């Protein structure tokens, strides 16, 4: 709040890359999946390209501009890599393919052959990601499962800035205005007070650590958001998930503690998941267990 943030922003070509396929597509624009080719660099550097949508509202451009913003401030092995933007009539956002598309989907997809090892590794890297940003004193506020992305099985990053908020000088909460947040991974704090704190975001990340654990079940499933605030304040929570040790349960229940400053601090959950994943069938009990091209991480 006092450091200047003198990250680079990279202006990219339009020639300097290729779209190839075509990726996601609909509210927001659509995203291809393509290749960066520097200059004369002999690189190639495949990404996914977002556009803006087509038809530029002085509204859209002004938040992937934000997203763009907070994403260059970031260098971490486990939170998404932005390459640059390319300022053509619709404003493109240039990151990092990610090629096994974000975790939610993939632990649906994969089930039968998701390993405790895998699964608290990535509870750990996820951790890392965080405790990251909250150094960078930057509040996530949208941490889920279907914003992180898997670059491969063993290397998930966060993602989706489009709703990070950086802290001020010396802020310790971030008050929003009114407008949709996802409410079912949100801390109470913050649906009563719209208060966002580095602690509302362990809260999200106790939910995002129970998607996993359930293999991508929907929280409150039956619930709708309307009620949630309600129950609560009852002190009801979400149940423990089926292959959870009470170990593992008794983390995410510390995250989804009322007062937010009884609940863990990343450095910690890295440590405590960490321990854990050092013995990874002693905590969850699954039954069974071109030529050119670099990856965006080596291009520095
Ligand atoms: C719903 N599910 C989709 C699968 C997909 O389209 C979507 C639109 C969807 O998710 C949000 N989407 C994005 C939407 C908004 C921002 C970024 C993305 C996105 C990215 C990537 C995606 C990949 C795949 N989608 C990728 C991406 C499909 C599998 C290969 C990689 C990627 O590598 N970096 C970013």
């Amino acid at each position: 709040g006092e450091a200047p943030n003198q990250a680079l922003l990279r202006i990219l070509k339009e020639t300097e890359f290729k779209k190839i396929k075509v990726l996601g597509s609909g509210a927001f624009g659509t995203v291809y999946k393509g290749l960066w080719i520097p200059e004369g660099e002999k690189v190639k550097i495949p990404v996914a390209i977002k556009e803006l949508r087509e038809a530029t509202s002085p509204k859209a451009n002004k938040e992937i501009l934000d997203e763009a913003y907070v994403m260059a401030s970031v260098d971490n092995p486990h939170v998404c890599r932005l390459l640059g933007i390319c300022l053509t009539s619709t404003v493109q956002l240039i990151t990092q393919l990610m090629p096994f598309g974000c975790l939610l989907d993939y632990v649906r997809e994969h089930k039968d052959n998701i390993g405790s090892q895998y699964l608290l590794n990535w509870c750990v890297q996820i951790a890392k990601g965080m405790n990251y940003l909250e150094d960078r004193r930057l509040v996530h506020r949208d941490l889920a499962a279907r914003n992180v992305l898997v670059k491969t099985p063993q290397h998930v990053k966060i993602t989706d800035f489009g709703l990070a908020k950086l802290l001020g000088a010396e802020e310790k909460e971030y008050h929003a205005e009114g407008g949709k947040v996802p409410i079912k991974w949100m801390a109470l704090e913050s649906i009563l007070h719209r208060i966002y704190t580095h602690q509302s975001d362990v809260w999200s990340y106790g939910v995002t650590v129970w998607e996993l654990m359930t293999f991508g079940s929907k929280p409150y499933d039956g619930i709708p958001a309307s009620e949630i605030s309600s129950i609560l304040e009852k002190g009801e929570r979400l149940p423990q998930p089926p292959i959870c040790t009470i170990d593992v349960y008794m983390i995410m229940v510390k995250c989804w503690m009322i007062d937010a400053d009884s609940r863990p601090k990343f450095r910690e959950l890295i440590i405590e998941f960490s321990k854990m994943a050092r013995d990874p069938q002693r905590y969850l009990v699954i039954q069974g267990d071109m030529d050119d091209v670099v990856d965006a991480d080596e291009y520095l």
